[PDB]
């Protein structure tokens, strides 16, 4: 039968993107402010940087975009774990879909391997590298973003909400969905959309 | 109204990737034999220097492994011209869709930093990485591979063939449709896609 395809995006739901950042940033920047976690709104940090104080965006990008940033990213709680059985369940197709963002030279080459670091070699052959999710096919996707965007109005795949810093202050209207974290029922969610 | 989409993958559509395998082998090992584009068979060139002597297919995958190899590839003859008007048309909507194989070190970022250099910043935005393309919802696929691969068996593209030396011998059964290349009538193809 048809096997259900699983989108998950690897930002701030595999690799934490956003500690990652705070970390980096503060040892590198020690004598400027910050912004805690529990303090970010919004999915564009480096945004939100700019606003805390004026230069803070370029200073925040800057640390994103050096070498090893994404590589160096530690894997969310539970997140390798559950992924491989995601991807042993029967009937069940997991692609990783995750975006380029504008940071070409390091970012593409250290997903990959990053990838392959904690999922094997074979799993680099299930990675769509996009900036535009809505023209991938699929059942769900499962990202860290609250927003849609790309050329396809309605997607093929219902959207599933990641928890993060960024975005648990946003009460969902259902029936639009939050997977809280690794450790919550991700297995019903996949389950709802199967015949 | 809806907008066609197209799909088009840089790899011998494009960019010309066979010739500079040949230049690049040839200079690199001036005492092996290579393989004329006229005696090119089938996708996988690595296999078909392994074919000719023991050892060359790893030389070959060098070539391509190597720094520079897809940043410095030549476009091919009215490649550039002819996606850039296709993507001004109306109701048009051109994303370039291509593989990173299995090298990851150099390619992706090179693909990003070929398409920039000859489409522009913009256009970055419209890049899909994957090694399987039948999981990207669109009308029209033209790429020089004349077979399938990938998880969705029948893939919501029309597949059109674009001719490279490798695949200029096989004779298309109707309805399979052929781009001799970018001179030849492209606009009728879209064209046979719209309403």
């Amino acid at each position: 039968g048809r096997a259900l395809r699983v989108l998950v995006d690897m930002d701030g739901v595999l690799a934490d993107v956003e500690g990652g950042l705070l970390r980096k940033f503060r040892a590198r920047f020690p004598d400027q402010p910050f912004i805690a976690l529990e303090d970010r709104r919004g999915y564009k940090a480096c945004e939100q940087y700019g606003r805390l104080r004026p230069g803070l965006s370029e200073k925040a990008r800057s640390i994103a975009e050096s070498k090893n940033f994404f590589f160096e990213l530690e894997p969310l709680p539970g997140a390798v774990e559950a992924v491989k059985e995601m991807a042993s369940l029967q009937n069940t197709d997991v692609f990783i879909c995750t975006s380029p963002h504008k940071m070409f030279k390091y970012c593409p080459y250290e997903k990959y391997a990053w990838v392959e670091k904690y999922f094997g070699p074979d799993f680099l052959e299930q990675i769509v590298l996009t900036r535009d999710k809505t023209v991938v096919s699929a059942d769900l996707l499962i990202d860290d973003r609250p927003d849609i965007t790309g050329a396809e109005p309605t997607p093929s795949w219902e959207h599933v909400l990641f928890t993060a810093c960024h975005n648990q202050h946003l009460q969902l209207q259902p029936p639009r969905r939050r997977l809280h974290s690794w450790a919550d029922d991700w297995k019903a969610i996949l389950d709802s959309k199967r015949p």
